[PDB]
């Protein structure tokens, strides 16, 4: 009610690193709010236009066994891996589609308690490991906040492990706006899923512990009104009343390779927009 439109125009794509090296890897990440729904909403059209080397998808709501045939229309992303809840139903779920086959693909974070909801894919490549995640939402009334805190600890420790062996890129819907600058209405959301002190603290712990850097915030430290999610309700997207819930987090050692971290504000298909990373590896 108290917010009108706040302008945001994502800057042009910077496709060369600070050292002049052209980007060699383009990763796109997107919470699609259901693979089938997203496809009907022309989601694949943007993907073909963006032409990433790797596409990471969250909330596919679909198992490896029940994918839409339409996914075959992505010839440039022929290596496709999917995680879904082990109960076999249509919620959560993540996907990773890649131009080249990873050295290894794994699912989950090595912890039975946290591996039943199809939330994580790990794709190891030559010079780095990519993790895509759909982090547990704290829930209406914060009924799942206790579990989210358990997830946060387990996930941090897991990622700390991976990074100790290879440079890490983490992307996806992390279900938290880190700082006040990461959402339009910080004041009235401090007791809502996505902006509780607990969740924000967990994110801070993640950055320090692994450690990881927030690619977007690193490049644009003072830039407000840059969001990746808007509730479907209340003309929230038209007014740019949103949250930045989608990230690329990078091992510090990968910062010199960082060209840009983009937010594709205008791409439709879901209640989130795509984000895109350019790396010079």
């Amino acid at each position: 009610a108290s917010e009108g439109p706040a302008l945001y125009e994502d800057p042009p794509d910077q496709k060369t690193s600070p050292s002049g090296k052209p980007a060699t890897l383009k990763i796109c990440s997107w919470n699609v709010d259901g693979l089938r729904a997203w496809i009907k909403k022309k989601g694949l059209d943007w993907v073909k236009e963006e032409a990433p080397d790797i596409l990471c998808l969250q909330e596919t709501k679909c198992s490896e066994n029940k994918l839409p045939a339409e996914l075959q229309e992505l010839p440039g992303l022929s290596h496709q891996y999917w995680s879904a809840p082990s109960d076999k139903e249509g919620y959560s779920g993540v996907g990773l589609l890649s131009r080249q086959a990873p050295l290894k693909v794994s699912y989950g974070i090595g912890d039975e308690e946290h591996d039943q909801e199809g939330r994580v894919i790990v794709a190891e490549f030559d010079s780095f490991v990519l993790v895509t995640a759909y982090v547990p939402n704290a829930g209406r009334g914060l009924v799942r906040l206790e579990y989210r805190q358990r997830w946060d600890e387990a996930f941090r420790k897991f990622l700390k492990g991976l990074a100790s062996r290879k440079p890490l890129v983490l992307c996806g819907d992390l279900n938290v706006a880190h700082e006040e600058i990461d959402l339009r209405n910080p004041k009235g959301n401090k007791k809502n899923a996505g902006f509780t002190p607990q969740e924000r603290q967990g994110f801070g712990e993640l950055l320090q512990a692994v450690p990881l850097a927030d690619s977007f915030r690193h490049l644009y430290p003072n830039t407000p009104y840059a969001y990746t999610f808007w509730t479907y309700m209340m003309n929230a997207r038209s007014k740019n009343v949103g949250w930045r819930l989608d990230y690329f987090l990078l091992s510090h050692s990968l910062l010199p390779a960082l060209c840009d971290s983009k937010i594709r504000s205008k791409a439709l298909g879901s209640d989130h927009c795509p984000i895109t990373l350019y790396l010079a590896l």
